[PDB]
């Protein structure tokens, strides 16, 4: 129990490029690969 | 380091969910909220 403030770096940062990630990986798909 | 395995149980859980989560919030607030 000595990495539970730390942990939560990576529960946020994960989040914010797992986002842009996503929603992007989704377009790229969705027919941007002309 | 126990914990190595076990750890990316969260890292695949929780992508196969950000993804359904982000993806889909993405439509709810681009006019799926009426």
């Amino acid at each position: 129990m000595d990495s539970a403030p730390f942990e939560l770096f990576f529960m946020i940062n994960t989040s914010i490029l797992l986002i842009f990630i996503f929603i992007v990986l989704l377009i790229h798909f969705e027919g941007w690969r002309i």
